[PDB]
């Protein structure tokens, strides 16, 4: 009955698994890039443009013709600095289980990444065109209204992926209750355009917030002004054994047209 | 250690944007041009036009014919002046980023033709055949009804850009219920004909206001009288050294057909 | 200074406008002419027939056979004229604007046309079928019963332009709400066969009123009886220093056969 | 100043329209011709048949078998005459419009068919099984309940216009109410199979009345039953100058099956 | 004058016809032959099987294991026998119409082949899976539920003839409203799958009876043993001068799988 | 008369039919298989991970970067054995029908077999991802929202046949509705994707409870850990006579990922 | 012995003596033709005319120049139409000396130019100038001073045959001779002037009246407005075999200007 517990056991481990972002990112691929700063002097930007005079009048016979003036307005953006780093030990390095070091300057980039995306995100939530809809193709219609459209144009709404459930079924449920782009589209689950503008998912965006983009080829909505790319330095401290690994970016996120973009909440 | 702020930090200035409408012009293309003024004394135009006789009558053998005579009828227009000018100074047009005087030249002809689309709406806005309609298909039924045509024809309707979501909404909800036709246009977000006539979308307009138009080859409900066209004018003051730019339209807008036009208006 | 006030304004007159029917013929093309008359001494037509002699019957053995004889019946029409003046007088021929002359001569011509269309009209008229149905489809099978009719044929329907909206509507609202075909219509707006019969609109017939025809391919419901054709002839009055100008059609509208025709009465 | 009245006034007159039947022949294209008694003496037909003796039984050991025996059944029918006669008189023949003699000799032959269809309607309309009717497709199906059939067959319905025309209004107005079917069946106007039996229009049923047939290859529903075919004889009479035609015909008509023919009366 | 009742009419008969059955065989298919007990003594047959023996249990370290057993089951069934009898007097033979001797051969088999279908439908018709439905598709489902299926089967369906209708009309009335199979159906008035079941219709199962089967490729759940083959016999009496014809048949119906059988009861 | 009673009647019997399990499989192919621990000395396996550094931050001119640090997770799981045991007498060897042992030996290996898959299921139910839903779609819709994910991916849905029934009616009678789709759906009698997630029906799941997976390619939801194989042992005990038939079996069943699967508790 | 009285002498006619007009026309070469409105359709002429804008200044050096503006007067005036006819018959056609056809053509000319001066002369008296004169120098020396002129000849004075020669005896040795170019002779036979104004005798102003003219050269007192000239036109009266000819005029006498003319009153 010498049984277990009373003889030595040994342990055994898989292969270690790497990490991985949990949420996708969105709004990168929905700003342009802007290199006037790159590889010149200068921190700054200026945008210049030009105003209106005003419409014609009736004049009578033999009259005054009144006499105006144009005007002009301008506007700036400054570049910033984002950077992160970290230290590593010599005891960790030699005696630590899989290899630490490249886990360390792969998350340098992963952090980055994600800082750009999550300064894109809180720049554009800084626009002054505000709305209340709900969760329903008459909600979306509303909302579109505020744009004040009188030619065919393209829109991208992003959402939150509880919203979209719910508005996915409601447009099926009465909307679109027999006919074949109906059932073809229950039956399959996906997910597609409803007035004309597509559908994204994120997981960032919580229940209740969500955005709405008017795409238009020469009017960007978000620039991304850059100065300097993505570069790492790497050194070592012989007095106390350890490496310094260190990453650094410059750019600047700017918000050019606030009026393609309107902010939204979705209530009950 | 040296700093941004020690060195002296240049600046970079984008391109200059130039101005544009924000506002289309649609009811210019619905008008024809009258030269008949151009080039002749007098800015007094006269339509006359004949009239009907009778019918005839059963006449027994060996009696006397009747004589019957006819008639004529008359209107008439005026023409008016409009204009516009600016001025520019000497140190400005040295010494400035851009060309002013580019964009003051082509504000001039803008100003201008937006005022001469405005007095064409104006003009059109007064007919004599007056509807009150709800923005459903009944409603449009019913101002069609207006016109007791007897043959196929084309007919244009002109809302406001929020009249024309009411009008797809409830035109997809109760008439187009299980069509797939419905379906692409929901989808697509695309306004097409409803009941033979189409729609257009205008921001000039507002809300609760509409026109409907009867369209026939040769004849216009809306003329324009030219007098003469669009002049620039330019000269120059040697004592104070400034540079004057001016312009001038001779015309006319006439709502030649009254029963081409009627004047809609939308409520709930 | 000068000013248009002081000086003198002459008037311009645009090109006169010659007059046209405003209202269609749909009832000369449904006759058939008739030219037995023209070229032969006489005024009157006889049209015979013959008559059913009777069915067989049953006889016993050894019996005798009734004897019987057939018969005819006879119908005639007699033709008719219509004339048509006018008298125009030197001094308005002298300082008129226009044309008076060839204006007068169309108008002869258009009057003739319009009372031949007017004389088929009253004539078809005066059948004996009569009906009352709702513009709607079951008030169209109620009247279509009434030709009791054992094969597939041919039917056209001419109603006022105002019953026609009517019945388009009912029809699409309750019996066409699903079919791609109903959605194609009322996109079009268009007018088709709703149980066979065509819908043809006429401005002549007013609210309340209505015909319906059967088209047979060799026995028409109207025959139209010619003895000659329009002439015009003009004189010259010395005396009065007038021109006198008049012209004259001899013809006869007939009503050939009663059971073709319906004479049709909308209520709500 | 002469007139028409003085003058010689001729006479116009159009030829002659011969007589036509404005009943169609229905019943006899449904009938087989039998040509036994052709060319036999004996005037009567016999058909025998026989019985089934009885389904078996369990027997239990050394028991006694029942026996049974089979029977037989007869059926008879008999023969029957008709005739029609005329007279013309050689004055009439010498001085008439048309030609009295083909008209005379068509007409004769029109009457017998006529009197064959009547009695073939007559001898169908005896059948034993009847059933009441209102006329919508739910009826149709109770109609076809009574034949108690466990596989697919053919049928035939004959109904009055104003029955068939309350069916296809009905049918059109709830069984096919959504599809394609109903929609092309409304524009078009045609009528059309119910529940796998054409629909045939017949002028001489009298409203109320209808008939369902079963068609099958090889049993017919009715029989005719001919001694001879029809022949014309002619004589003349010297004494009063007249000629005498006349026809004859030997043929009875039979309902062979009671169980394919059902009596409909049709009840609101 | 000499009349066809003073001659003499001679006899004529159309050849015979004889008998067929009227109801059709639709349960012999459906059964399996089995000849087992052909040619060896015995009358009765045994079908054993064996049983579960149990799921596993988890066991800690050093612990004893429970046993277990395993059983069977027996199943018997017995044959019976059905006869039927004839006899025909030799003067009858000797002086009657057709062959009566070859119709009694035909009939007696005729009669055995029913009575075989009879005692199959009477032994399928006692199961003990029973359910009570209605004449619609929820009902049919309720009765499908029973068998408690995970994998895709084939069902047949065999109602009387009344049923069918029923199940149709509610079938085209609520659950194909619009589309076009369902219309097709009408139109062709066709019976078939309705929830993967075919639907059968016989004459010998009266109104307010149904049954219900699984279809598998090698297990029927009715079963047809067979002892003996028909035979048929003949005697002469010579004191009667009569002829006596029997025939015998040895076997017995089975149902040897209940659970593919449903007994289903139709009440509105 | 030596009827059979008098005579003796042998016993007749019919080859033996084996046991098969009635209930399918459908977890196993679910689940991945992991032979690490086989062969190796060691009971626990272990799955090592690493983590996350945080968000870059902005920083200052000429400031320091703060540095950070990583770490690591692990988990443990532990294998674990089942047992099944058989006897069998000497008695019943000798003098039974067919091989009592064979039998007892295949039901073995099948009571295994059976074992392996309640304990995935055992081990499939404990996650801690539960809701509660209706047989419907929206209920459908409620549970995959608990997943929160935002891009296309397939899902599977185990329930019972029961619920599966009331799916499927509902899914036919309320969405997919006037629609040839949900039209052969209803005629086929098929089972498929409702809102992306397949339908498949296990026997063994009561009424009342489900289970909602999520499919990925390479990462499994439920993992199977293997130490050694089936080996059957055997022994005969002398004193009683008797055969002892035992089994024995080592594994592990494990929820690797618990965001994959989801329990569904179904109730009105 | 044969004298004339004897023999036969005939009749000879001298060639006739056409008419001529007994009094002469004075009034009518003394206004001024307009053919304007001949060709044009209009019956109504305008005159326009300037003014003169004023003095001239003396402007020293260095200082600026005052501007003025010019204006413009209107008239107007209507025409009226004058007619004559005559009849002619057949025999006096035939058997009448001369030509009466010429005679009649000819003297309805004459008429027409009669009745033109007459209006003419109707027209000029309309003046609003007057004055009462004796038939001395002195008389006309004051008559003259009215017009207050620049130049001291170019009048024109028209009296009564009497009244011209009581002047002539009250200035025996003043009174130049109407010797050619001494009295210019204007019309025919206009002898001698007196102070610079010429005498023309005119037998259709009574005893007691006068008119006095001043003739510029391009300044006249009388206009003359012609639309149509004379013509003569033809037609036959078949009934009582007569010709009718009748003749018109259009035109229209107007006083342009009422200072050039003085109407006197001579008193004894």
């Amino acid at each position: 009955t010498t049984k277990l517990v009373d003889l030595v056991n040994p342990e055994v481990m898989a292969p270690i698994v790497s990490f991985e972002l949990s949420q996708a990112l969105r709004f990168t691929p929905l700003a342009q890039v802007d290199n006037t700063l790159t590889g010149t002097p200068g921190d700054t930007l200026t945008f210049p443009a030009f105003t209106y005079i005003g419409d014609a009048t009736d004049i009578a016979e033999g009259e005054a013709i009144p006499l105006d003036k144009i005007g002009t307005t301008t506007k700036e953006v400054k570049v910033k600095k984002a950077a992160k780093g970290t230290e590593i030990t010599d005891e960790a390095a030699l005696s630590g289980y899989g290899d630490p070091v490249g886990e360390s300057n792969k998350q340098l980039g992963l952090s980055l990444a994600n800082k750009v995306d999550n300064d894109l995100l809180t720049a554009a939530k800084e626009t002054t065109q505000k709305a209340t809809i709900e969760a329903t193709v008459e909600g979306l219609s509303t909302a579109l209204d505020v744009f004040n459209d009188e030619d065919g144009q393209g829109y991208v709404l992003i959402v939150s992926p509880l919203d979209a459930s719910k508005l996915r079924l409601s447009a099926g449920k009465e909307w679109l209750n027999g006919t074949e782009l109906g059932a073809e589209r229950l039956i399959s689950g996906s997910y597609g355009s409803l007035l004309g503008a597509e559908v994204i998912r994120s997981r960032k965006l919580a229940e209740g917030e969500g955005l709405l983009f008017k795409v238009v080829a020469n009017q960007p909505a978000l620039k991304l002004v850059s100065k300097r790319a993505v570069q790492v330095e790497t050194d070592r401290d012989i007095t106390r054994k350890v490496t310094i690994i260190t990453a650094d970016n410059h750019y600047a996120a700017y918000l050019y047209d606030e009026t393609k973009v309107i902010d939204l909440t979705i209530v009950k």
